[PDB]
């Protein structure tokens, strides 16, 4: 994801077996420390669709912002008053899940004083989604096909920012939280709860949690959106032939292969505190056709349980971010690089210029 130069320095290897032993038990749910933004109301009719019922998805036109941390002028106000450590919900996200990661990913680190700021680098594949990640053979195939990774990864990515806003109630007014939005219908419906943790060690976390809606049980929605490219290619069970009568089994195989992907959107879910986790699944209209797509169906899941269904460990978890940050911590002022190496199973924080 980034070219290892030689006056980067290695600060410290973190290997996956030493990762998963780690664990930081009994740390309470996030606190409020703000709240800004108003969602969009989910709309039911879509729980209604189903195989035999499809809904072609549509283009929606909204701008999908992804600020990094330091960029975030919540942040920057609230590290005057609040916290040592900063960050947002998918950064963290990706150093908690980053045992089930198998393509490399980067994360900056800026140590200020006794602060610590972890960052991404915008425009990269950062905020893209990967499709069959961690399948037993990911997808081989060169840059012009419609099959490659990386435009897998568009077209996971651009279902993903339509779905999430197709099912709401466009027209309607919002639920609104107390502050408004700090970065702006122009813009994805989303609502941010900046919350606190207490990691022990002198370490208080402040990070970016978000909800994509709301909804009538007022619960609060994480909504992604699961998507099939080819089925036959990917070697999986047909969306269409399989959804309605062996819908344990579908599931079962994006657990597997798209483990990272599903683990993170987990993360994002439980830190945000979402009642629910909302998952779409939308596949092509013709499996030779990117840019035409329609929803099989909605499923729902409490972010808790679903942690359950796989072995999502917050222990672990919370151990692992703590790790990186006792390190940190440890080094002198400066900007940092975490990332994982494409062929192994193991993170590397180096130390790189600051120019960099």
């Amino acid at each position: 994801s980034v070219t290892v130069r030689p006056d980067w320095v290695t600060i410290e290897e973190m290997d996956f077996p030493r990762l998963s032993k780690l664990t930081l038990p009994g740390v309470k749910e996030g606190e409020d420390v703000l709240c800004c933004g108003a969602v969009e109301y989910y709309d039911k009719s879509y729980d209604r669709v189903n195989v035999k019922n499809e809904k072609p998805l549509q283009r929606i036109d909204r701008i999908f912002h992804t600020v990094t941390t330091t960029d975030d002028p919540v942040i920057r106000k609230l590290s005057k008053t609040e916290g040592n450590v900063y960050a947002t919900d998918a950064i963290l996200a990706t150093i908690m899940c980053c045992t089930r990661s198998n393509y490399s990913w980067d994360i900056v680190i800026e140590k200020i004083g006794n602060k610590l700021f972890f960052d991404k680098r915008d425009n990269t594949e950062f905020d893209l989604l990967t499709v069959n990640e961690t399948s037993v053979e990911p997808p081989q195939d060169d840059g012009n096909s419609l099959n490659s990774p990386r435009n897998l990864a568009l077209e996971a990515t651009f279902i993903n920012h339509n779905f999430s806003q197709q099912v709401l109630k466009s027209n309607e007014p919002r639920y609104k939280f107390d502050e408004p939005n700090p970065f702006i219908g122009e813009v994805a419906s989303v609502a941010y709860r900046y919350r606190k943790w207490d990691l022990n060690n002198g370490i208080t976390l402040i990070a970016r949690c978000e909800h994509d809606a709301v909804m009538q049980g007022t619960q609060f929605l994480t909504i992604k959106a699961l998507n099939e490219w080819d089925s036959k290619l990917a070697n999986g069970v047909e969306w269409r032939r399989k959804l309605d009568t062996q819908r344990g089994a579908v599931l079962a195989n994006e657990l597997r292969n798209n483990a990272c992907k599903l683990a993170k959107w987990t993360v994002q879910a439980l830190l945000a505190g979402s009642d629910q986790l909302k998952f779409g699944y939308v596949s092509r209209a013709s499996v030779r056709d990117s840019s035409k797509h329609v929803i099989l169906e909605t499923q729902q899941y409490k972010p808790n349980e679903f942690a359950t269904q796989i072995n999502l460990n917050m222990d672990n978890a919370w151990g692992i971010l703590r790790c990186i940050i006792d390190i940190c911590m440890n080094q002198k002022d400066g900007k940092y690089l975490i990332m994982k190496d494409p062929n192994k199973p193991m993170i590397r924080l180096y130390d790189i210029p600051d120019n960099t």
